[PDB]
């Protein structure tokens, strides 16, 4: 005696606990997570962030001041 899989899908719809949307529909959340990487990496959309942030052209002694 040992169970398997007797039933139905029941699965189990809730609000997006990423941003704080609600969603009824399992497969209209399923599009939503992709917006948030939920275990997948979505790209493709445009994006243009500012440079990193990093200088250079220091001496290796430094100041001798104390
Ligand atoms: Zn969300």
């Amino acid at each position: 005696g040992s169970s398997g899989s007797s039933g139905l899908r029941e699965a189990g719809i809730l609000p997006c606990g990423l941003c704080g949307k609600v969603f009824t529909d399992a497969n209209r959340l399923r599009q939503h997570e992709a917006q948030h990487g939920v275990t997948s990496l979505q790209l493709g959309y445009i994006d243009l962030p500012p440079p990193r942030l990093g200088e250079n052209g220091l001496p290796i002694s430094g100041p001798s001041s104390g």
